[PDB]
């Protein structure tokens, strides 16, 4: 599946397919030089794959810290200068090999660099079907999640489902998160028709039929990106269940995905409780205990704390805390939350655990 954005101009190609890694092949050849920047233990699982075309060294790797270790000022800078002391050409590429985490990292370098070169995202997580799109990059802050960054849109994205088939399942369960995600932003038929489908952790773990819904996932990202690229719409939605998401995985260091499903039910609380949605919590909490999420950790979840992170969310205005809520399916609104309401709305969420 070949899909791509429909800008005025400057678009990139999403390859989407099992063995996409082949395309790989023509940029590398386009460009003056190559900077792998390939995540600590992807480089472990897949570094053989890499010898060959680190052999041509105007190819070069760059080996990160994985996950959100990578999405610092610090590895921000050593990088950069880094990739400076080769005295590199406006008409070179940096290649992102790996989950949101490098993709992000790395697309803040090539966004940078000289102003600005070639990017190339190299996805090889379930959840980076949704990072890899859009071209949100960036690192994170000491006040919070993605505050530096940039709208950056890569030449291209190469998404080879095959490196989908070495993920664990906590990995799994992280990046089912915004596939699960995407199911909501499409509605109630779309979301019982994956939960319908993966039920169980049986079924998540084994993957079948994930393809489907990544497609789908990134097709509704697609058009929501290119509808309204630097957010200043419809794009806020794509936030879902990301202000609660964003605070409780900065300060627990949990996975990302897992944060964002804690976020999603945080949202439809809030939602119950200024529209009175009836959203049935013991429904998605059920979801969740079956599909093996852990979220034990709650039981000590400070909002005190969180609130303070959550007073940094991207979607904010001067009032305070802006939330993006599903008052119900297909109708999703982006509104202020009083600290008053949010924090009734941890001490309950708190309470179902
Ligand atoms: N900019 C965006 O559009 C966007 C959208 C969604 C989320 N994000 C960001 O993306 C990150 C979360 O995404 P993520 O799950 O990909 O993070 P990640 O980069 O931390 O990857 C998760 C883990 O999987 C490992 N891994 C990578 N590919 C693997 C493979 N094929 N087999 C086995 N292990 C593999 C990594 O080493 C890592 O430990 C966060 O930093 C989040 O803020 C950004
Ligand atoms: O606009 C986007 O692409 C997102 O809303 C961007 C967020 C990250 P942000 O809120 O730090 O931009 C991402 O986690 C979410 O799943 C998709
Ligand atoms: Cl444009
Ligand atoms: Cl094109
Ligand atoms: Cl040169
Ligand atoms: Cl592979
Ligand atoms: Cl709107
Ligand atoms: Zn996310």
């Amino acid at each position: 599946m070949k899909l791509q954005t429909t800008y005025p101009s400057n678009n990139y190609p999403i390859y989407v397919e099992h063995g996409a890694i082949k395309y790989i092949g023509t940029y590398l050849n386009q460009f003056d030089q190559s900077f792998l920047l390939i995540d600590e233990y992807v480089n472990q699982y897949f570094a053989n794959k890499f010898d060959d075309i680190l052999s041509y060294e105007n190819v070069h790797k760059v080996i990160i810290p994985a996950g959100e270790k990578t999405k610092t000022f610090e590895q921000y800078q050593e990088t950069l200068e880094y990739i400076l002391s080769h005295h590199v050409t406006r008409n070179t590429a940096i290649i992102a090999v790996g989950g949101g985490a490098t993709g992000d990292f790395a697309g803040f370098v090539a966004a940078t660099l000289l102003r600005g070169v070639h990017f190339i995202q190299v996805p090889t997580t379930i959840l980076a079907h949704d990072s890899s799109v859009g071209g949100k990059v960036g690192i994170n802050s000491k006040q919070g999640k993605n505050l530096i960054g940039a709208f950056y849109r890569p030449t291209a994205v190469i998404y080879d489902l095959d490196f989908l088939k070495t993920l664990p399942f906590k990995q799994i369960l992280s990046g089912y998160a915004e596939v699960y995600k995407h199911a909501l932003l499409n509605g109630e038929s779309a979301t019982q028709d994956i939960e319908q489908h993966f039920k169980d952790r049986e079924i998540l773990q084994s993957l079948n039929g994930m393809d489907k819904y990544i497609a789908k996932g990134i097709e509704t990202k697609l058009d929501i990106v290119v509808a309204d690229e630097k957010e200043q719409g419809v794009r806020k939605f794509l936030n879902l269940g990301h202000t609660f998401g964003h605070a409780v995985e900065y300060y627990h260091k949990i996975p990302h995905g897992h944060a964002v499903m804690v976020g999603i039910i945080y949202q439809f609380i809030v939602a119950n409780a200024l529209f009175d949605s009836k959203h049935d919590i013991s429904h998605y909490i059920q979801y969740l205990i079956q599909l093996g999420y852990p979220l034990d950790m709650i039981t000590d979840l400070d909002f005190e704390t969180l609130y303070q992170y959550m007073l940094s969310d991207k979607k904010n205005d001067k009032q305070g805390v802006q939330m993006v809520l599903m008052r119900q399916f297909g109708d999703i609104v982006v509104q202020h939350v009083d600290q008053l309401t949010l924090q009734h709305a941890c001490e309950q969420l708190k309470t179902y655990f």
